[PDB]
RNA sequence: CCCCCCC
RNA sequence: CCCCCCC
RNA sequence: CCCCCCC
RNA sequence: CCCCCCC
RNA sequence: CCCCCCC
């Protein structure tokens, strides 16, 4: 059945159309040196409103890939959003859907903070501490990638995890910019990813275009590391299933587990059939996701969760254990094997 | 998963573009006999500023490979830096991005030192002690290759190791040039490698074009020896893992180590899949590096570090030991086997 | 039937008469050295109005072919437009149908830009950067030829494609003239081609008189390359049909495809019967075009479009697929053969 | 389509007219014994200005073919240049477009060098070392033919290749004339070929009139060897395509390659249709060149370039690889077959 | 009615 | 637009 | 550039 | 319905 | 996030 369902979904002669009357903003590569400034003036000043930081990160992505490539990416993502270009005025940027009041506020706040830290201090600002640093857009996109790995999770868990992991992953940027509010920027990125779902596809295309590069700075290598940490998002049950098989859990040989193993292997075969893009299904909110669910094998899922709980892997996972006896037996065996 | 991640990174139909508006300097082979002089006038005099010694070494590399081949190397490294040629003036060199004041200072300092060592002494300067010696550019590039092997490490460790190893590796050059400041030249080379990342690719191409040569002087053989000592940079955990497997450590048979051995072998298979260029991934700061990390196998890494500590190989390695009990048990077994 | 229709259209003893009371402008060869200046003063300055750039390109064509040959070309194109010669005044040109205010504005804007770029800069303007360069009329006609290849398409697609292709085809001219507005010049050329349809015949005659030349500059070779890229305009279905036959698509052997293959071969026989001038039928808007339509073979057209979609050739083609089942089957087989 | 494009270009009832008000210089055969002297006084002396050496070689060509035949050659090349004859004065030559100051400078420099090498030396100048040697014009035309083979390439590559190949091809002349500056003479010939394009036709006519001769010296045989090495200039992709077909590359059987093979064979059929003069199309800058481009078959071109790269033939070819996956696969297969 | 991609 | 290696 | 042995 | 830990 | 010793 599962192969037939995927065959129906894949073999479609008709293309969906959505967001027909909508538009979005991009910034041409000719403005990259400008957007960098903006992407850094968000980082070293303490701003009251961090509402469009995610849009500025996506603007930098658009400068990197190019306006035409970004339009093509949005078009092939199933969304008929018409790209609107970015202009300059007196210079500053007039990004579509980003209020000019916001851009002026961010610029003025950063200029005032820079003046205050230059007047009082000894005037020895290093090359990495200024807003026009060239890795500041990647530093903002690193907060974006941290909150990207938690798009399958909830908002509160995502924000808490982003802040916790960014105090260590982004320690160097925090030292360079003492006053960068990872919570508010992470909230902005979560809002962008939820509202504009095609920007998940744009962000993934940037991740690919960055990982495929021949050279990169440490900021881009960090961004790619986090982006790849997001790969199996929304499918931790499959990873824990292969973990359970590697652990040689005895309760995998139970009668009901052996009964469901056929369709479990069917799900894994479907994973292989989709191939490399299967991992990005839940990150993209591809409607095709959910063909990879193991919820139709309650006993296998309970055994997998029990094995994970025994090994300590389960952590604070919020999934359901359908069959509690199998869960407890698997947990006991996994603890025994671990000890 | 790891094979799929590498498949995504490798199978990219789009090329990255960076350093679009930037330029760099090369020196044509027709100026090699001139750059040699410069590359040696850095070595036998005591200079206040050693800021661009690395750029002069890279200039000699550009003379060796050729301007067009160097432009091609920079282009295929993912960087759209426009090569700027080198000219002469009254003769001395006007290298782009190298201030003419610096070149004049180095030349004048070397001429004054030569006059002082000729007026006072008996006038018996041998053929190897003069700045126009033909192995002086390779002697400078040897300090560069020593600091090249420490690009994955930190700056202070790199400089300390460079000086310590250069007092023995480069003893003959030090005898020939009593006043050559390995610390400042090493600092210059570290600065060049950090700022201009495409010059890592140029330096690797010189290493290949030198190792592939049919003949070479002892300086070039030394440079190739050091360059090959840099091969596995940034991946000492994989080397220590194969060391642990060769040592037949009993704690490799632990439950958790045997649990993680599958994905460990996956990392090694990915190493084989990339092939010869895998070793140069961290040296080049290829963003694709980090697919070879064993950080997702904490128990295997702890066992490997314990085995290394028992054998005395660990030295002063600064990696983390995740599971301390496995580390201590492996260290005890490794010491027992060593004794 | 199709041969009979073409026989009726071809065997006509009566000549049509149109544009009887209309006139058009030409420029004699004696003014070529003057028109060149104008054709280049459009290219290196930033003009508010680019309305008659196409007429200036056509004026240069008229200088190249000659006034009498141009009148003959207009007469044999089915249009009874009376040629009006070009005069000079105080020197500048008074082209018929081109307001003297426009010519004065273009000349003054170019002179002011030249004065600004000479006063501020170091006064080292090369021979190719000045308006009086002899390939500037061909550079303008290259934008005209780019928008010529998109006369069967729509206006927006034509302009987008012209700009995209001119950033690469005309990179050297863009470097020579940093401020040349390919969008506005392309709009002017599209307007000319739509309003004055006999100028399509003039432009084709220039393409022939240029391709037949024994020698030419790189600009003229580029113009001929683009002009020949326009050859099969308006008939991509025939090209994709021969592509499908070359691909040996199995769905070509379907019952309905084999039913329609007879009249399909009739269309191809008509193509051969018309011969070399068949390709220029849609470019010229020859009313005889439409005898080459494959719209009366819906199943063959659907199979051809499916084959193109499978091979990736279809791109973003906007034609209709009549029979969706054949389209999908052909697409599946074409993808299978491609893989 | 390609056959129709060539049919349009070939079937033209109108002849182009260019260079109407221009003139050029020829030298009658009655002055050959004089021009020989000049053509050799360029070779054994060290001249500050080598500006018109190419014009002197072309003058010798004009003496060889004859003034009337040279005028006819210029006329049938599509250029309406009026031949101006050459006169003598007190003897020396007054060549049109060649300043008499230049001729006097060359003659005086050669006479002074001859006096210096006769006064100091033992006075045993052999018959081949004097300027009046009868193969000196052919020795100059050999540098001209070396730079002729690189007219499709760039200026810097052409000059570098000319010098590199002339140190070996023209070793005997270099021994006879120690001070002959192949770089400056090659620059002069490149300038002539770029400025006066009809002189490419004259130079080709000399190549034909020399190859058709019943007897010749070793200089003329060398000139014909180089001239024939120039035959396929500007079309190395076709030669590499037939090389790939000879290599039986498996990736030629790919789906897209087999898709494009039809129009590829169309290009080759057009090559056969034009016949012997097809090779000289790019050398002559015939505007008809570009009908032979394989740029409209990106997958075939990528496979051909990959095969060449595998066999080591690609060298340092600067063409584009459109489809990188096909290029890499073809390169791998070609290396495997080579090994 | 016809046309509609890429180069 | 085209061209781009070696001999 | 080409040629290059033996009979 | 699906998802849900850690890095 | 990754890296981190010695030669």
């Amino acid at each position: 059945d599962l192969s037939y369902k995927h065959a129906i979904l894949k073999e479609s002669q008709y293309t969906i159309k959505r967001d027909v009357g909508t538009t979005t903003a991009v910034t041409p590569s000719s403005l990259q040196q400008e957007i960098t400034l903006l992407c850094g003036e968000i980082l070293y000043a303490k701003h009251a409103d961090y509402k469009y930081a995610a849009e500025i990160g996506i603007q930098y992505i658009s400068t990197a890939l190019g306006s035409e490539r970004v339009q093509q990416i949005l078009r092939n993502s199933g969304s008929e959003v018409q790209v609107v270009l970015t202009r300059t005025y007196s210079q500053m940027l007039d990004i579509h859907g980003v209020e000019k009041s916001w851009v002026e506020e961010i610029d003025k706040e950063a200029r005032k903070t820079m003046a205050t830290l230059l007047k009082e201090s000894s005037g020895n600002i290093p090359q990495n501490q200024r807003p026009s640093a060239p890795d500041t857009p990647i530093i903002l996109l690193c907060v974006g990638a941290l909150i990207f790995t938690k798009l399958a999770s909830t908002i509160e868990v995502g924000l808490e995890t982003t802040v916790r992991r960014a105090n260590r992953v982004l320690s160097d940027a925090l030292k360079r910019y003492p006053r960068m509010d990872i919570p508010k920027i992470a909230r902005s990125f979560y809002d962008l990813f939820e509202q504009k779902v095609y920007h998940r596809s744009l962000f993934i295309e940037y991740g690919k275009a960055l990982g495929s590069s021949s050279t990169g700075s440490k900021a881009e290598s960090l961004f790619v590391n986090i982006f790849m940490q997001a790969y199996g998002a929304g499918q931790t049950m499959l990873r824990w299933g292969v973990i359970a098989r590697s652990s040689n859990n005895i309760m995998l040989g139970h009668v009901s587990v052996q009964a469901e193993l056929k369709q479990v292997t069917e799900v894994y075969d479907l994973v292989r059939e989709m191939g490399p893009e299967s991992g990005l299904l839940h990150l993209r909110q591809s409607p095709k996701a959910g063909l990879l669910s193991l919820a139709n094998c309650p006993n296998f899922a309970s055994v997998v969760l029990g094995n994970a709980s025994g090994l300590g892997i389960i952590g604070m996972y919020r999934g359901r254990v359908p069959n509690t006896e199998l869960f407890s037996a698997a947990e006991s065996y996994a603890k025994s094997l671990k000890e």
